[PDB]
Protein backbone atom coordinates (compact mmCIF):
# COMPACT_ATOMS: atom_id res chain seq x y z
CA UNK A 1 0.00 0.00 0.00
CA UNK A 2 1.14 3.94 -0.23
CA UNK A 3 1.99 4.86 3.24
CA UNK A 4 1.85 8.66 4.61
CA UNK A 5 3.68 9.73 7.44
CA UNK A 6 4.65 6.39 8.45
CA UNK A 7 0.79 5.39 8.41
CA UNK A 8 -1.00 2.96 6.19
CA UNK A 9 -3.09 4.83 3.95
CA UNK A 10 -4.37 2.38 1.32
CA UNK A 11 -6.76 3.57 -1.15
CA UNK A 12 -5.16 2.66 -4.54
CA UNK A 13 -5.07 1.86 -7.41
CA UNK A 14 -7.81 4.06 -7.72
CA UNK A 15 -6.52 6.97 -5.69
CA UNK A 16 -2.72 7.94 -5.61
CA UNK A 17 -0.07 10.81 -5.27
CA UNK A 18 -0.89 11.47 -1.71
CA UNK A 19 -0.37 14.57 0.15
CA UNK A 20 -1.24 15.01 3.96
CA UNK A 21 -3.75 18.46 3.93
CA UNK A 22 -5.06 17.70 7.60
CA UNK A 23 -6.72 15.94 10.89
CA UNK A 24 -10.20 13.61 11.25
CA UNK A 25 -11.69 12.78 14.16
CA UNK A 26 -9.89 9.21 13.78
CA UNK A 27 -7.29 9.65 11.69
CA UNK A 28 -5.60 11.59 8.70
CA UNK A 29 -6.79 13.31 5.60
CA UNK A 30 -4.72 13.76 2.78
CA UNK A 31 -5.00 14.94 -0.96
CA UNK A 32 -5.07 12.50 -3.63
CA UNK A 33 -5.04 11.45 -7.40
CA UNK A 34 -8.55 10.06 -8.76
CA UNK A 35 -7.48 8.68 -11.74
CA UNK A 36 -11.32 7.66 -12.70
CA UNK A 37 -12.68 10.82 -12.30
CA UNK A 38 -9.15 13.03 -13.03
CA UNK A 39 -9.26 15.17 -10.48
CA UNK A 40 -7.78 15.98 -7.30
CA UNK A 41 -9.68 14.97 -4.29
CA UNK A 42 -9.53 15.07 -0.15
CA UNK A 43 -9.80 11.49 1.46
CA UNK A 44 -10.60 10.69 5.26
CA UNK A 45 -9.01 7.63 6.93
CA UNK A 46 -11.15 6.02 9.60
CA UNK A 47 -10.14 3.77 12.56
CA UNK A 48 -13.34 3.71 14.74
CA UNK A 49 -13.27 -0.53 15.27
CA UNK A 50 -11.68 -0.24 18.75
CA UNK A 51 -14.05 1.68 20.41
CA UNK A 52 -17.85 1.78 20.78
CA UNK A 53 -18.34 5.39 20.47
CA UNK A 54 -15.62 6.24 17.45
CA UNK A 55 -18.05 3.66 15.26
CA UNK A 56 -21.04 5.27 16.71
CA UNK A 57 -20.09 8.81 15.22
CA UNK A 58 -18.88 6.98 11.92
CA UNK A 59 -21.73 5.74 11.74
CA UNK A 60 -23.83 8.28 11.67
CA UNK A 61 -22.48 10.62 9.86
CA UNK A 62 -22.04 7.68 6.52
CA UNK A 63 -25.84 7.52 7.10
CA UNK A 64 -26.78 11.10 6.79
CA UNK A 65 -24.44 12.11 4.51
CA UNK A 66 -25.80 9.62 2.01
CA UNK A 67 -28.62 10.99 2.50
CA UNK A 68 -28.23 14.45 2.24
CA UNK A 69 -27.55 16.50 -1.13
CA UNK A 70 -26.63 19.77 -1.11
CA UNK A 71 -24.46 22.44 -2.57
CA UNK A 72 -23.16 23.61 0.71
CA UNK A 73 -22.75 20.15 2.63
CA UNK A 74 -19.61 18.49 1.59
CA UNK A 75 -20.99 15.29 0.75
CA UNK A 76 -19.04 11.34 0.09
CA UNK A 77 -18.36 10.54 -3.46
CA UNK A 78 -16.44 7.32 -2.52
CA UNK A 79 -16.11 5.51 0.37
CA UNK A 80 -12.77 2.94 0.72
CA UNK A 81 -12.63 -0.61 2.85
CA UNK A 82 -11.63 -4.07 2.51
CA UNK A 83 -14.42 -6.82 0.25
CA UNK A 84 -14.94 -8.37 3.82
CA UNK A 85 -15.43 -7.70 7.81
CA UNK A 86 -12.88 -9.65 9.28
CA UNK A 87 -9.80 -7.76 6.85
CA UNK A 88 -11.87 -4.19 7.37
CA UNK A 89 -9.56 -2.57 9.91
CA UNK A 90 -10.02 0.89 8.52
CA UNK A 91 -12.63 3.18 6.28
CA UNK A 92 -11.80 5.58 3.61
CA UNK A 93 -14.01 8.62 2.71
CA UNK A 94 -13.26 10.76 -0.40
CA UNK A 95 -14.66 13.96 -0.52
CA UNK A 96 -14.50 17.09 -2.90
CA UNK A 97 -10.90 18.79 -2.31
CA UNK A 98 -11.25 22.28 -1.11
CA UNK A 99 -8.75 24.74 -1.02
CA UNK A 100 -9.29 25.75 3.08
CA UNK A 101 -11.20 25.86 6.02
CA UNK A 102 -12.60 29.43 7.86
CA UNK A 103 -10.58 28.46 10.69
CA UNK A 104 -7.29 28.61 8.28
CA UNK A 105 -8.31 31.22 6.81
CA UNK A 106 -9.41 33.61 10.00
CA UNK A 107 -5.85 32.77 11.92
CA UNK A 108 -4.20 35.03 9.07
CA UNK A 109 -6.65 36.70 6.52
CA UNK A 110 -8.78 39.72 7.20
CA UNK A 111 -12.46 39.34 5.81
CA UNK A 112 -14.19 42.03 3.40
CA UNK A 113 -17.91 42.64 4.68
CA UNK A 114 -19.06 41.22 1.48
CA UNK A 115 -17.29 37.97 1.99
CA UNK A 116 -18.44 37.90 5.52
CA UNK A 117 -22.28 38.19 3.91
CA UNK A 118 -21.52 35.35 1.68
CA UNK A 119 -19.97 32.76 3.92
CA UNK A 120 -22.76 33.59 6.29
CA UNK A 121 -25.60 33.19 3.45
CA UNK A 122 -24.20 29.89 2.41
CA UNK A 123 -23.68 28.22 6.11
CA UNK A 124 -27.03 29.15 6.93
CA UNK A 125 -28.85 27.72 3.47
CA UNK A 126 -26.70 24.78 4.48
CA UNK A 127 -28.10 25.12 7.86
CA UNK A 128 -31.49 25.05 6.69
CA UNK A 129 -31.06 21.68 4.29
CA UNK A 130 -29.99 20.50 7.70
CA UNK A 131 -32.58 21.74 10.33
CA UNK A 132 -35.15 20.62 7.33
CA UNK A 133 -34.04 16.95 8.00
CA UNK A 134 -34.92 17.50 11.62
CA UNK A 135 -30.76 16.92 12.03
CA UNK A 136 -28.96 19.18 14.07
CA UNK A 137 -25.08 19.36 13.36
CA UNK A 138 -24.33 20.12 16.69
CA UNK A 139 -20.35 21.12 16.05
CA UNK A 140 -20.27 24.02 13.83
CA UNK A 141 -17.24 25.66 14.14
CA UNK A 142 -14.77 27.46 11.85
CA UNK A 143 -12.66 24.58 11.02
CA UNK A 144 -15.85 22.69 10.05
CA UNK A 145 -16.32 25.20 6.95
CA UNK A 146 -14.40 24.26 4.06
CA UNK A 147 -14.05 26.80 1.47
CA UNK A 148 -13.05 26.12 -2.61
CA UNK A 149 -10.95 28.51 -4.59
CA UNK A 150 -13.64 30.73 -5.39
CA UNK A 151 -15.21 31.03 -1.53
CA UNK A 152 -17.83 28.75 -1.97
CA UNK A 153 -18.72 26.99 1.57
CA UNK A 154 -19.28 22.95 2.28
CA UNK A 155 -20.37 22.24 5.73
CA UNK A 156 -18.31 19.54 6.94
CA UNK A 157 -18.26 16.45 9.74
CA UNK A 158 -21.68 15.57 10.75
CA UNK A 159 -20.07 12.83 13.34
CA UNK A 160 -21.82 14.96 16.30
CA UNK A 161 -24.93 15.34 14.57
CA UNK A 162 -28.39 14.20 16.06
CA UNK A 163 -32.09 14.05 15.11
CA UNK A 164 -33.53 16.95 16.85
CA UNK A 165 -36.05 16.16 20.08
CA UNK A 166 -37.07 19.12 21.68
CA UNK A 167 -39.52 17.44 23.83
CA UNK A 168 -36.32 15.76 25.67
CA UNK A 169 -34.11 18.54 26.02
CA UNK A 170 -33.91 19.08 29.86
CA UNK A 171 -31.32 18.28 31.87
CA UNK A 172 -29.73 19.26 35.20
CA UNK A 173 -27.56 22.18 35.86
CA UNK A 174 -23.57 21.28 34.74
CA UNK A 175 -24.44 18.68 32.80
CA UNK A 176 -21.59 17.32 30.71
CA UNK A 177 -21.53 17.99 27.26
CA UNK A 178 -18.85 17.34 24.08
CA UNK A 179 -19.06 20.07 21.44
CA UNK A 180 -16.43 22.22 20.88
CA UNK A 181 -16.60 24.48 23.85
CA UNK A 182 -16.08 28.38 22.39
CA UNK A 183 -19.53 27.36 20.30
CA UNK A 184 -21.62 25.99 23.24
CA UNK A 185 -24.74 27.90 23.73
CA UNK A 186 -25.41 29.59 27.05
CA UNK A 187 -28.58 26.72 28.33
CA UNK A 188 -26.00 24.04 27.04
CA UNK A 189 -24.46 25.04 31.04
CA UNK A 190 -27.57 25.30 32.10
CA UNK A 191 -30.31 23.60 30.93
CA UNK A 192 -30.08 21.60 28.01
CA UNK A 193 -28.91 18.85 26.33
CA UNK A 194 -28.10 20.40 22.46
CA UNK A 195 -31.17 18.50 21.18
CA UNK A 196 -32.79 21.73 19.69
CA UNK A 197 -32.12 23.54 16.54
CA UNK A 198 -31.51 26.82 18.56
CA UNK A 199 -28.02 25.43 19.42
CA UNK A 200 -26.54 25.78 15.84
CA UNK A 201 -28.07 29.14 15.44
CA UNK A 202 -26.03 30.08 18.38
CA UNK A 203 -22.91 28.58 17.10
CA UNK A 204 -23.52 30.79 13.64
CA UNK A 205 -23.68 33.55 15.76
CA UNK A 206 -20.22 32.43 17.40
CA UNK A 207 -18.81 32.10 13.88
CA UNK A 208 -20.82 35.18 13.15
CA UNK A 209 -18.83 37.37 15.46
CA UNK A 210 -15.49 35.38 14.52
CA UNK A 211 -15.47 36.85 10.95
CA UNK A 212 -15.96 40.09 12.04
CA UNK A 213 -13.07 40.16 14.31
CA UNK A 214 -10.80 37.18 13.81
CA UNK A 215 -11.06 36.21 17.32
CA UNK A 216 -13.54 34.16 18.87
CA UNK A 217 -15.98 35.96 20.68
CA UNK A 218 -16.29 33.58 23.85
CA UNK A 219 -13.18 31.89 24.24
CA UNK A 220 -13.79 29.90 27.46
CA UNK A 221 -10.60 27.93 29.30
CA UNK A 222 -13.40 25.13 30.58
CA UNK A 223 -17.00 24.39 31.26
CA UNK A 224 -18.36 27.08 33.70
CA UNK A 225 -15.94 29.41 32.36
CA UNK A 226 -17.80 29.45 28.95
CA UNK A 227 -20.85 30.83 30.58
CA UNK A 228 -18.61 33.47 31.94
CA UNK A 229 -17.87 34.91 28.43
CA UNK A 230 -20.87 34.79 28.05
CA UNK A 231 -22.71 36.50 30.18
CA UNK A 232 -19.86 39.43 30.25
CA UNK A 233 -21.23 40.36 26.89
CA UNK A 234 -24.12 40.22 27.13
CA UNK A 235 -25.23 40.77 30.45
CA UNK A 236 -27.72 39.46 33.18
CA UNK A 237 -30.18 38.01 32.20
CA UNK A 238 -33.83 39.58 32.25
CA UNK A 239 -36.21 38.48 34.97
CA UNK A 240 -38.30 36.74 32.28
CA UNK A 241 -35.13 34.90 30.37
CA UNK A 242 -35.19 33.90 34.00
CA UNK A 243 -38.26 32.67 35.04
CA UNK A 244 -38.18 29.87 31.38
CA UNK A 245 -35.19 28.41 33.70
CA UNK A 246 -37.18 26.04 36.07
CA UNK A 247 -34.76 24.21 37.65
CA UNK A 248 -33.68 25.72 40.42
CA UNK A 249 -29.78 24.83 40.43
CA UNK A 250 -29.58 26.52 37.13
CA UNK A 251 -31.60 29.70 37.88
CA UNK A 252 -29.84 30.13 41.38
CA UNK A 253 -26.45 30.11 40.14
CA UNK A 254 -27.36 32.95 37.57
CA UNK A 255 -29.07 34.48 40.82
CA UNK A 256 -25.74 34.46 42.72
CA UNK A 257 -23.70 36.72 40.04
CA UNK A 258 -23.16 40.47 40.42
CA UNK A 259 -25.25 42.79 38.05
CA UNK A 260 -23.48 42.66 34.59
CA UNK A 261 -24.66 45.34 31.72
CA UNK A 262 -24.35 44.29 28.19
CA UNK A 263 -21.61 45.19 26.15
CA UNK A 264 -22.81 47.15 22.58
CA UNK A 265 -22.03 45.18 19.96
CA UNK A 266 -20.91 48.06 17.74
CA UNK A 267 -18.52 48.67 20.83
CA UNK A 268 -17.01 45.21 20.13
CA UNK A 269 -17.49 45.34 16.64
CA UNK A 270 -17.12 49.10 15.32
CA UNK A 271 -16.02 48.90 12.12
CA UNK A 272 -19.33 46.16 11.21
CA UNK A 273 -21.95 46.60 9.04
CA UNK A 274 -25.00 47.67 11.24
CA UNK A 275 -27.38 45.03 9.78
CA UNK A 276 -25.15 42.36 10.40
CA UNK A 277 -24.38 43.07 14.02
CA UNK A 278 -28.59 42.94 14.35
CA UNK A 279 -28.80 39.65 12.85
CA UNK A 280 -25.60 38.62 15.40
CA UNK A 281 -27.63 39.95 18.01
CA UNK A 282 -30.34 37.72 17.14
CA UNK A 283 -28.52 34.71 17.04
CA UNK A 284 -26.68 35.35 19.82
CA UNK A 285 -29.91 35.58 22.23
CA UNK A 286 -29.82 34.38 25.79
CA UNK A 287 -33.25 32.88 25.81
CA UNK A 288 -33.26 29.76 23.13
CA UNK A 289 -36.87 30.12 22.80
CA UNK A 290 -35.91 33.86 21.68
CA UNK A 291 -33.24 33.18 19.00
CA UNK A 292 -33.77 33.57 15.36
CA UNK A 293 -34.38 30.39 13.51
CA UNK A 294 -32.20 29.64 10.32
CA UNK A 295 -35.02 30.57 7.64
CA UNK A 296 -35.75 33.79 9.75
CA UNK A 297 -31.86 34.40 9.27
CA UNK A 298 -32.02 33.65 6.05
CA UNK A 299 -34.56 36.48 5.62
CA UNK A 300 -32.66 39.14 7.62
CA UNK A 301 -31.87 42.50 5.63
CA UNK A 302 -28.37 42.05 6.06
CA UNK A 303 -28.66 39.05 3.50
CA UNK A 304 -31.25 40.42 1.28
CA UNK A 305 -28.62 40.89 -1.97
CA UNK A 306 -28.62 36.70 -2.10
CA UNK A 307 -31.74 35.73 -0.11
CA UNK A 308 -34.12 33.69 -2.18
CA UNK A 309 -36.17 30.81 -0.68
CA UNK A 310 -36.96 28.85 -4.25
CA UNK A 311 -32.77 28.90 -4.56
CA UNK A 312 -32.58 27.27 -0.67
CA UNK A 313 -33.54 23.85 -0.73
CA UNK A 314 -35.00 21.37 1.95
CA UNK A 315 -34.96 17.99 2.53
CA UNK A 316 -37.13 15.44 0.76
CA UNK A 317 -37.80 14.01 3.84
CA UNK A 318 -36.95 13.90 7.56
CA UNK A 319 -34.12 11.64 8.65
CA UNK A 320 -26.79 2.69 21.78
CA UNK A 321 -26.04 -0.50 23.63
CA UNK A 322 -25.03 -1.31 19.90
CA UNK A 323 -21.94 -3.04 20.51
CA UNK A 324 -18.78 -2.23 18.27
CA UNK A 325 -19.25 -5.25 16.27
CA UNK A 326 -22.90 -4.79 15.24
CA UNK A 327 -21.39 -1.35 14.67
CA UNK A 328 -18.83 -2.44 12.56
CA UNK A 329 -21.10 -4.80 11.15
CA UNK A 330 -23.74 -1.98 10.29
CA UNK A 331 -20.65 0.12 9.09
CA UNK A 332 -19.40 -2.89 6.57
CA UNK A 333 -23.25 -3.01 4.82
CA UNK A 334 -23.65 1.03 5.16
CA UNK A 335 -20.40 1.52 2.53
CA UNK A 336 -21.32 -2.14 0.59
CA UNK A 337 -22.61 0.53 -2.65
CA UNK A 338 -19.14 1.43 -3.06
CA UNK A 339 -18.02 -1.72 -3.99
CA UNK A 340 -17.71 -3.59 -7.20
C1 LIG B 1 -14.00 17.93 7.17
C2 LIG B 1 -14.13 17.95 8.72
C3 LIG B 1 -12.81 17.80 9.46
O1 LIG B 1 -12.32 16.66 9.65
C4 LIG B 1 -12.10 19.02 10.00
O2 LIG B 1 -11.17 18.64 11.02
C5 LIG B 1 -11.30 19.76 8.92
O3 LIG B 1 -10.95 21.04 9.49
C6 LIG B 1 -10.01 19.08 8.48
C7 LIG B 1 -9.77 19.53 7.05
C8 LIG B 1 -9.81 18.71 6.02
C9 LIG B 1 -9.61 19.24 4.64
C10 LIG B 1 -8.50 20.05 4.42
C11 LIG B 1 -8.22 20.56 3.18
O4 LIG B 1 -7.12 21.34 3.05
C12 LIG B 1 -6.77 21.88 1.79
C13 LIG B 1 -9.08 20.32 2.11
C14 LIG B 1 -10.18 19.49 2.32
O5 LIG B 1 -11.03 19.21 1.29
C15 LIG B 1 -10.46 18.97 3.56
C16 LIG B 1 -11.68 18.11 3.69
O6 LIG B 1 -12.39 17.78 2.75
O7 LIG B 1 -12.05 17.71 5.00
C17 LIG B 1 -13.03 16.69 5.15
C18 LIG B 1 -12.42 15.36 4.65
C19 LIG B 1 -13.32 16.66 6.65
Amino acid sequence: PEMVRGQVFDVGPRYTNLSYIGEGAYGMVCSAYDNLNKVRVAIKKISPFEHQTYCQRTLREIKILLRFRHENIIGINDIIRAPTIEQMKDVYIVQDLMETDLYKLLKTQHLSNDHICYFLYQILRGLKYIHSANVLHRDLKPSNLLLNTTCDLKICDFGLARVADPDHDHTGFLTEYVATRWYRAPEIMLNSKGYTKSIDIWSVGCILAEMLSNRPIFPGKHYLDQLNHILGILGSPSQEDLNCIINLKARNYLLSLPHKNKVPWNRLFPNADSKALDLLDKMLTFNPHKRIEVEQALAHPYLEQYYDPSDEPIAEAPFDDLPKEKLKELIFEETARFQP
